[PDB]
């Protein structure tokens, strides 16, 4: 009876088995973008991906991960509201049944189709699983997906996800490129908040996009066929696989624009 996204063992259940869960600084949240502080002091975000090195895309039961070699600085994160350097370890998405909902962060409690998540980890802790064990640990760059003109470099992802179906399988991944994966504005909001799946650890520094990229509804329909059974079980669509956005409790979120 582990964790996943049902009546059962979704996201009001988590809890249980981790009580950081109702903690202090949780994530997703809601974004009301009249209340956000802009903040003339925030850098622009710094997005170094020329020599990422992707290799693998998993299914893991939750979502799917594309893998990056994260052995070395080559695809980076830095600036923003940063101190020192970030390393691409990942990308994943949370998504929807329907077009409607999908996104973890809202935007004045709008919901968006879906939202990538592009997960680094910070240098100064030597790998990331002693870098989730840190409040600075983790920056994780949010993009809003919204259901509209095709994004073409989503296509080579789309298209690999027949062959892992179900949990546990993957598939060779490389020569995978993230820019193409980015709106045209690095315009962002951030925040201290967390893991949007357990173990919830309060690990991250937020930066969400505020310019969504469009990709298309044959694109979105391919994530939906994906499934959260491993093969050879009864068939339950990896559809949903978002957390609701969390108290804001004592935080603030600030704005890099305007
Ligand atoms: N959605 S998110 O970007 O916050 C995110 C991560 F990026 C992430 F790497 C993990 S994880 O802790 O690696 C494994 C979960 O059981 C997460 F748990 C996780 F929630
Ligand atoms: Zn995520």
């Amino acid at each position: 009876h582990h964790w996943g996204y049902g009546k059962h063992n979704g996201p009001e259940h988590w809890h249980k088995d981790f009580p950081i869960a109702k903690g202090e600084r949780q994530s997703p949240v809601d974004i009301d973008t009249h209340t956000a502080k802009y903040d003339p002091s925030l850098k622009p975000l710094s997005v170094s991906y020329d020599q990422a090195t992707s290799l693998r895309i998993l299914n893991n039961g939750h979502a799917f991960n594309v893998e990056f070699d994260d052995s070395q600085d080559k695809a980076v994160l830095k600036g923003g509201p940063l101190d020192g350097t970030y390393r691409l370890i990942q990308f994943h998405f949370h998504w929807g049944s329907l077009d409607g909902q999908g996104s973890e962060h809202t935007v004045d409690k709008k919901k968006y189709a879906a939202e990538l998540h592009l997960v680094h980890w910070n240098t100064k802790y030597g790998d990331f699983g002693k870098a989730v064990q840190q409040p600075d640990g983790l920056a994780v760059l949010g993009i809003f997906l919204k259901v509209g003109s095709a994004k073409p470099g989503l296509q080579k992802v789309v298209d690999v996800l027949d062959s892992i179906k179900t949990k546990g399988k993957s598939a060779d991944f490389t020569n995978f490129d993230p820019r193409g994966l980015l709106p045209e504005s690095l315009d962002y909001w951030t925040y201290p908040g967390s893991l949007t799946t357990p173990p919830l650890l309060e690990c991250v520094t937020w930066i969400v996009l505020k310019e969504p990229i469009s990709v298309s509804s044959e694109q979105v329909l391919k994530f939906r066929k994906l499934n959260f059974n491993g093969e050879g079980e009864p068939e339950e669509l990896m559809v949903d696989n978002w957390r609701p956005a969390q108290p804001l409790k004592n935080r603030q979120i600030k704005a890099s624009f305007k």
